[PDB]
């Protein structure tokens, strides 16, 4: 199965100067029970951000640079490598990832934070149209979790 794993706001906002423009722990939490065991396919730009691999998963990044070689890391130069993982794959981000993976994905999971952030980069858009809601769950909120969000599963018609 090849998912898309993404949180964006109210207008699709998905990150700001290389980082998350909130901070929500719940949503770290849906990551890390979706994609323990499994299959992230990142950009070399989020990986940079992030600074290491995520602990029990397959991370894999995508790059042109033929030097890199990151410990607990493995590397494809090519989108077509994607189709080449075995198991489950969530193609993590940034915005060029999903930009090339949105119309190739089976599944999106997306967590829509329900604000309005300052941002430089976005999903890309997407209409109901063309994806059933598998499910749709509430948030809940917290002394920890302040911004209220909604978890989707969404399926290719
Ligand atoms: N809120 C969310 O759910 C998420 C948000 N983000 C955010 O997204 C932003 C980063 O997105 P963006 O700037 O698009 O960067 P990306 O993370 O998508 O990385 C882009 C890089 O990926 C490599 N790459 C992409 N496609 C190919 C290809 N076809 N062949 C070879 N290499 C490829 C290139 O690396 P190279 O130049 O080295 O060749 C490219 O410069 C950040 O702000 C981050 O916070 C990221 C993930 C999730
Ligand atoms: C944790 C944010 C997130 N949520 C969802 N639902 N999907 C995603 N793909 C992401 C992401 C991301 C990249 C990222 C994660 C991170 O913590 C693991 C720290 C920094 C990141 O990029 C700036």
């Amino acid at each position: 199965t090849l998912s898309i794993l993404v949180a964006h706001d109210l207008q699709r906002v998905i990150g700001f100067e290389n980082q998350l423009p909130w901070h929500l722990p719940n949503d770290l939490k849906h990551v890390k029970k979706l994609s323990t065991g499994h299959t992230l396919v990142m950009g070399r730009k989020t990986f940079e951000s992030i600074g290491k691999p995520l602990p029990n998963r397959r991370n894999v990044v995508l790059t042109s640079d033929t030097s890199f070689n990151v410990e607990g890391v493995d590397v494809i130069h090519s989108i077509e490598d994607i189709y080449q993982l075995p198991g489950h794959v969530f193609i993590f981000g940034g915005q060029t990832l999903f930009e090339e993976m949105i119309d190739k994905v089976d599944d999106m999971y997306i967590t829509v934070i329900e604000g309005k952030f300052r941002g430089d980069t976005f999903f890309p858009p997407y209409t109901f149209e063309d994806w059933e809601v598998a499910s749709s769950v509430e948030g809940k909120l917290d002394e920890k979790n302040t911004i209220p969000h909604t978890f989707l599963h969404l399926i290719r018609k």
